[PDB]
């Protein structure tokens, strides 16, 4: 069988997809676990993520298709189908609606400003990744939850083990052991004095309301502290890099600040954030997909990066047109597991571009472009460093 993931470097979209779009659904072999079909068409990836005939749970003895040694199993939102998924997620729901998240815009700019003060203080050329991409989204969610600043490094280390393809079940055991004790302390302390942060709301939901159990309370906090900043950090650098590599660099968004939200959406469609793939889904009944009968139990991988370049949904899909304003990308997913932080991420990315254009309109790469240190063979695509000058 065709091997997957496919060869690519940086944010390169590999040409093999232009072949597969014209072809029927094709089966592939993965680094670990069972084989799977590759959903790449826009409508198919949508069906995998939102049709109730595709379950995220391997309830038929499947060995999960994956790029990581130890399979991704736990008690959080990615381990559940509706309605069970829907009940647990509703514990967090109200805190991530657009109405709640628009309120954080001011603070997001505050932290973004503080990061750039430090970056500018360090002198040109400086590493945008270390000075902004990493600290800002980390600070945002950690202070949403109630995690103090000097412990941020701990949650970065835990998050990277989850996302590293060389993680064994043993490392995941270690992470789990270390994360449970740390959150174990915050629980005791919030039981000994309430606080108006988000982990404190989880403690009320477990202890006062009986809505959730202790391990569910822990799981939800793990989900948000694992999925909640590393992806944004990668995108801040990926987006800036895409923009700085063009002749006009940031000038168009300097000239037309009102077009920043669209640029954020276009970049979300264009950037192949993933080197691997997310969770496979499993057909719960026989069904037809791009000329193939997918049988009950068989796995299908939703390749978000290919959906976002469907040749019939997006004309000239390889072109980054910040005015494209195309049909809705699947970059935050779709259906039940559609990113709970989608708006927070849009807010974070919009503000970063506001602050960078208003402050460094002549931003530019600080090293030659071909010297850039793209991460090789990682789960997410991105940069080890992003030197910038101004
Ligand atoms: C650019 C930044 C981000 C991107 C590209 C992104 C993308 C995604 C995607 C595509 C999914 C669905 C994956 C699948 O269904 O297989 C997802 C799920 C999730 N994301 Fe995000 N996300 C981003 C930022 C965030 C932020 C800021 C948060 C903060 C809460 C977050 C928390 C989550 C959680 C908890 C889930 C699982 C939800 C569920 O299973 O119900 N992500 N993300
Ligand atoms: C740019 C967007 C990214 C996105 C960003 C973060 C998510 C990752 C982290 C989310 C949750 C999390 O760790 N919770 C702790 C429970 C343990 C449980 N046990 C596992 O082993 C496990 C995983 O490995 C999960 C991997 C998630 C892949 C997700 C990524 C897919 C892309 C679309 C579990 O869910």
């Amino acid at each position: 069988l065709l091997t997957f993931p496919f060869a690519s470097t940086g944010l390169e979209f590999p040409p093999v997809y232009h072949e597969l779009y014209q072809q029927r659904l094709t089966k592939v072999r993965l680094p670990y676990g069972d084989d799977a079909y590759l959903a790449i068409r826009y409508a198919d990836v949508k069906t995998v993520l939102s049709d109730s005939r595709f379950s995220i749970v391997a309830s038929l003895g499947q060995d999960q298709p994956r790029t990581r040694a130890g399979a991704r199993v736990g008690n959080g939102l990615f381990s559940l189908d509706p309605p069970q998924h829907s009940r647990l997620r509703s514990v967090l729901g109200r805190d991530f609606t657009p109405r709640r998240v628009e309120k954080l815009r001011e603070r997001v700019r505050e932290l973004t400003d503080q990061c750039l003060d430090r970056m500018e203080a360090a002198g040109s050329p400086a590493d945008l990744v270390a000075h902004l991409a990493v600290p800002m989204p980390t600070a945002v969610v950690c202070e949403m939850m109630g995690v103090p600043e000097p412990d941020h490094h701990l949650f970065w280390g835990w998050a990277e083990t989850i996302l590293s393809n060389d993680t064994t079940p043993d490392d995941l055991i270690r992470r789990y052991q270390e994360f449970t004790a740390y959150m174990g302390a915050m629980v005791e302390e919030r039981r000994a004095r309430p606080t108006d942060d988000m982990f404190g709301m989880l403690v009320r939901a477990c202890d006062e309301e009986g809505r959730i159990t202790e391990i569910e309370m822990h799981a939800l906090a793990s989900d948000l502290l694992s999925a909640g900043f590393v992806s944004t950090a990668h995108q801040i650098a990926n987006f800036t890099a895409m923009l700085l590599a063009r002749p006009e660099r940031l000038q168009p968004l300097v000239d037309k600040p009102e077009q920043i939200p669209a640029a954020v959406e276009e970049l979300m469609r264009h950037v192949p954030i993933l080197s691997g793939f997310s969770f496979p889904r499993y057909a719960t009944e026989d069904l037809e997909m791009s000329g193939v009968t997918v049988r009950r139990g068989e796995a299908v991988i939703p390749v978000i990066a290919a959906a976002n370049r469907d040749p019939d949904v997006y004309p000239d899909a390889g072109r980054l047109d910040l005015e494209r304003n195309g049909l809705p990308h699947l970059g935050f997913g779709q259906g039940p597991h559609f990113c709970i932080g989608a708006h927070l991420a849009r807010v974070e990315l919009q503000v970063v571009l506001e602050a960078l254009t208003e402050r460094f309109p002549d931003l530019r790469f600080g090293i030659p472009e071909n010297a850039l240190k793209w991460k090789r063979g990682h789960f997410m695509n991105g940069l080890h460093e992003l030197p910038v000058a101004w």
